[PDB]
Parts: C-alpha cells; structure tokens; sequence
C-alpha cells in the first residue's frame, strides 16, 4: 500500500541531485504502480540556519513517521568553524543512526567498465577491475561507547573514548556480511586489529562462530593496517569486507576513493526492521552547487537501494540500476567522469536525471 | 666513547638483512672512528622457539643495557596460529615500546627518483613524487589505555578498550612533528576523528596550542577517513603527518604501500632520552628468507636512523644515506625494485650490502 519517505536533502548539491532522484522515482512509481508520498525536512547546515540545530525535533519526528529516509549530503564552509562536535554532518548522522538503531552500513563499490582510467590506481591494477562491498557496523564500537569525555586540567587533563562490542552486536552485522557474500563471490574478509584490541579479539572470535552457518562462504581475517595496504595492490581479490565502526569508516572511504568515481557510489544504513537511511557516498560539494554540474547518479542509486532494502521493491530497484548502466554506456556522463580533453561532452545534472528517468519509462 | 647496541634480528629475512646493516656499520665505524659494540638477542618467533616467549627476560635486559636497539623483523607462518595476542610481533613490539616509553614513531617515506613506476598510484600521480614523514604517537591512545578486557557471557559477553590521551602526551608528540616540519617543507597535517572522539577533540585542541611556538610552520587538521582518501589523490601536498597511535598505524602503512618500495623504508621509535628502536618498515618475508634475494636497504637505513637519533652521529648517518642513494642510481637494485623484463639485472642481498659498504669506505 502507500509508502512514506522523509526526504532530507541537506546542503550543497543535496537539493539538486535529490531533484533528479525524485524525477527517476516518479518514473519508477508509474512503471511499477507504487504509491509513495514524500515529505521534505531540513537537516544539517540548512537546519542550523533555519532551526538552530542540525537535526530539529520536527525532522526527527518526520523520520519516525516514514518507511525510509532518502538523505542528500550535509555540511560545507559556512559551518566548518563551529566546534567539530556541533558541525552539521556529525550532528545529523550520529543521532539518526543511534535513534533508529541503524546498525548496518552497506557501501557497494565497483570499478565500472570503461571508467577504469579514473581510478587513482596504476593502470595495470585498475584494468583488473574490482567490486567490493563494505559492511560496516554502525551503532557500536568506539562511536557510542561510554565512558566518553574528559577530566582534569592543565598538562594532566585527559580525554577518553571507550570502544565496546558485545557478541550480539558482532553476530548480527557478521550475518549480514555472510548473507551478502553468499549472493556475490562467497568470500568475507573480516577486518580487525586483534593483535592489539580486546574488541577485535572478540570480533574475530564471534565472526568465526557465525561462519559455521555459512559453510559455502570463505572467511579470512586481516588487520586493518594490512587491509589498507592490500586494497592498493589486489582490490580485485576482495568480495565482502566486514568491519567494526571505526575501521569501516576508514576502509569504505579508501575503497570509494579507489574507484576514482565517487559520484556513482551510494550507501544504505539499515536497522533489523529494514527501515534505513539512503545517501550518496560523497559530500555536499558546495563549490559546484546550483550550477547543474553535480553527478546525480549517486543520489539516484541511493533511491534504488531504498526501494530494495526498505520498500521491498526489488524490480523497481533493479530498473533504476539498469537505467544508470544504460546512461554510463550511452555517452551520458557528467564532467567529473571525463578526461579533460573530453570535458566538452559533459552532461548536466538535469540531462542525466532526464535520461535515466526516460530509460526507466521506456522499459529498461 | 664506546656505544652498546642490542641487535634483535628476529625472524624471516631479519638475520640476512641485519648482516648487511652490520657490514655497512663496520665501514662507518672505520671511516668515522666510532667504537660500537653489538650483542645479539633472540626476539619474536625465534625467541618463542628458543625461550618460550617472544620477549625473553635476557633480551629485555640486554636492551636496557644498550644505547639503542637495532631491530630486524618478527613473525611468520610458524607462529601465525597462536592467539593473535600471543603472536611474536605484538608480543615483542608492544612491551618494548611500553617498557622504554618509546612514545615517538618516525616513518619517512618518499618516492625515489627513477622508482616512481613501482608505486601502485596512477602514473600521472606517482610522476609528481612525494616525500611524507609520518609522526605517530606510540605509547598512548587505545593501545595501552585501561580498562581493556571483557566481561559477561553468551550473547551479552562484551569486550572493551579505552582510548585515552592527556595534554602532556599530545604536546610532546606534536612538538616533534612541528620541529620536523621546520626542517622540511614547514607543514604539519594533524590527523584525527574530532567529529566523533573525545580524544580527538583534545588532540586537535592541544596541537593548536603547541602551534603558537612554531609561527613559521603551517598547521592543518584532517579527519583520518579523509586523509586515507587524499593520500590517493595528492600525496605530494603532505609534508609531516601527525597522528595518534591507532590512526598512525593505519596511515603510515598506507603511505609505505603508496611508495611501492617498502624495501627502502625504515622506522625510528624513540623516547625523550633519544634511546630508540630502529627497524625496517616491512615484514619478515619468510618465503624469501635464506635465498639472498631480500633487499637489505631498509635495515641499512634503520642503522643510519639509529646513528643519527640515538648515537648523535649525524655525519655517519648521512654517509650511509648517500651510499644508499649511490646504489639506487648506479644500477644496484634488488629484484623487487625491477620491472620483470629487467628482473635479470637483480642484485643479491650480499651484493647490495657490499656495494653500500664500499661506497661508505670510498668516501661517499
Ligand atoms: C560525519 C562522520 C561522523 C561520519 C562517520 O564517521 O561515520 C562520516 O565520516 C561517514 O562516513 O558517514
Ligand atoms: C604488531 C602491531 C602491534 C604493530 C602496531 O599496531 O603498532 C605493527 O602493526 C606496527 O606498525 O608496528
Ligand atoms: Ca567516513
Ligand atoms: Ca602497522
Ligand atoms: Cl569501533
Ligand atoms: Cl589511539
């Protein structure tokens, strides 16, 4: 029946790429007969300007009344001299994850055929391609562990954060990783620092416990310092990477940057009900905002992840994905995906959204 | 007068590259009139085989009686199924750092002229070159913070580690970073996660306090997830990177792997007295051990760092560095530094050590 989406476009290019995601969604709604209602709420920088804080009470409550959050990007110059701890990005994202128990972050990243040369990797390495799904635990570990704070003064003033994980928190993120590997290349690489951290000793232990239910999936463990090196040499050997909160933050962004094409990358953060927050992997790109230059594909693929994971509409989600593939192989590329001698073939944000939506309309 | 070095060659290629470092040191001792006595002690894997643990009491005591530790590499297949927490590398390295208060880790990494093509970076990026010094805080933060451990059972069993930093611990590592920038390109990039961690809020605060004493050095702050991406796009823009224990672990290894030439990279871990532990950046490479293939240059440059930082012998240290430069630009390269169509020009470990030592002898 009727789905309700909270739309939180945020700052920078958020609103302009959101417009294209909505246009594509409208074509999907028509093609598949879905009834989806959308309400927009302020978040991030615009919420600080309009309401005094990055996550107003009204926005939080509109997310509670929704089936999913279609989220843009938050932050920029204007607020980047507030304390790092009252800044819009951490002030929007961390309480949304904590409040809705969005323990699971999925970040699919691949080198697209024909775009290998944009990876900052050496040509013989990018030619091999890669397709790496990062599964990051999002509501535990050092981000929300207590005690957190500071005590004392002067030279002996100290600050502390506590990384904490229970077996239950580890096993539920690990099962997601194994379940995902099962449908891909059947390998989970679990990433920890078990030679140093008590949380990582438990992590590796519990991942090995969960593994018994997946005898068809290969499991390997790697230290985070070694994983950050190995992704530079053989990223084609990884399938699913399984990580705790802080190691996942670092590793998923390293992998994204390895694609050289962040404008194509989206992100799902979900709870066990399948309520989630769907966002592009990259930032608010405030210098390009309002110019029709931003690549909307990341925000469009966010909507496809939303349709799949929160709304259980697998066909709708894959239609959008294929409309994106069709754009990428039919010469519909924005300026950041072109070598600068070809930068004159660039499509605008609106041209991309129009093409993608017409492709869904035409039955792609 | 007479210096005393504890030699802890460890496992794998440790002993064979150590032999070359000692040969080079002998030439430096003759050229500069230094009296250096060396005693060897077991550490790591060989210590587990010979003494039941990775850091025997006799080894610890021989390090206490020395002016510096010239350290090889620990670990390998044979011990890699003990608990990650009784393994040789963490079992040797963490108690040595804690016992001697080796708070400062320096890892100099550069792309050497002529070896750019070995970097896993895209050719236009490696052509630009880079020279990045990582300064990592080594005895604080989450590695040695308490409470650390676990409690409970079953699903609610939990583990915890505590990241802790005081202003005094931050200011002494930061002054090292600023002092080092002052002699290089005069920029410190401090790396934290101040949007999430109480330790990082204090970190960034205190680094800004220390900065007042260095008005000639530029200071910028970057989040660790952003630093791991940016090193892939503009590593030539960084000079000194300043990091806490866990972020430094990750970032220094990412930078090392970016050079594509780990066999050239060394590491200094020092206390405030200038006692230190000097080691190659890479591992024990157990599959190549005993074959004369390993590149000894990392271990030779460890000895130069030892001469400079612990023994206050700047001239001796720079003679070794220049002997290494001469090798690299005179066709003296080991097999891993050659493109495989040139792998027939490879020098052995002994040929490299002989060349480098003769270069010091000849007055390089
Ligand atoms: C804004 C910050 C708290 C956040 C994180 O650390 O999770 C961001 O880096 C991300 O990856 O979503
Ligand atoms: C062995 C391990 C504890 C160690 C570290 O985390 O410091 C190693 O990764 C290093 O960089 O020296
Ligand atoms: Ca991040
Ligand atoms: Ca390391
Ligand atoms: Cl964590
Ligand atoms: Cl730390």
């Amino acid at each position: 029946s009727s789905y309700q989406i909270a739309v939180l476009a945020g700052d920078g290019i958020g609103p302009e790429v959101m417009a294209e995601a909505r246009k594509v969604l409208k074509a999907v709604e028509a093609r598949f007969g879905l009834n989806i209602e959308y309400t927009e709420y302020d978040v991030g920088g615009i919420a600080i300007d309009n309401h005094g804080c990055p996550l107003p009470e009204a926005t939080l409550k509109g997310c509670e009344a929704a089936d999913a959050i279609l989220f843009g990007s938050v932050g920029g110059p204007k607020w980047e001299k507030l304390p790092p701890n009252e800044q819009p990005e951490r002030g929007a994202l961390l309480p949304l994850r904590g409040h809705f128990e969005l323990f699971c972050n999925l970040r699919p990243a691949k080198l697209h055929d024909g775009l290998e040369h944009m990876s900052p990797l050496r040509s013989d390495i990018s030619a091999r391609g890669f397709d790496v799904l990062c599964v990051r635990e999002l509501t535990g570990g050092i981000y929300f562990g207590k005690p957190k704070g500071r005590q004392g003064e002067g030279e002996s003033e100290e600050a502390f954060d506590t990384m904490r994980y229970s077996r239950r928190e580890i096993s539920r993120i690990a099962r997601i990783a194994f379940e995902a590997a099962r449908g891909r290349r059947k390998k989970v690489t679990s990433v920890d620092k078990a030679n140093v951290l008590a949380c990582s000793v438990l992590w590796r232990q519990v991942v090995e416990e969960v593994a018994v239910d997946f005898p068809d999936v290969e499991l390997e463990h790697i230290y985070i310092d070694n994983a950050t090196m190995q992704l530079l040499r053989r990223p084609d050997e990884f399938d699913v990477m399984l990580c705790s909160n802080l190691f996942g933050d670092i590793l998923s962004d390293e992998i994204a940057m390895l694609t050289g094409s962040m404008g194509l990358l989206s992100s799902a953060s979900m709870n066990s009900t399948g309520f989630g927050l769907f966002e592009p992997a990259g930032g608010s790109a405030p210098d390009i905002a309002g110019k029709g230059i931003a690549n909307p594909i990341a925000q469009i693929l966010s909507a496809a992840l939303m349709l799949r994971h929160s709304l259980k509409q697998e066909e709708a989600a894959s239609a959008i994905e294929r409309a994106v593939t069709k754009a990428l192989n039919s010469g519909y590329l924005t300026g950041e995906l072109l070598s600068s001698d070809q930068r004159h073939k660039a499509k605008t944000t609106v041209q991309m959204g129009d093409f993608i939506a017409d492709a869904v309309k035409a039955g792609v």
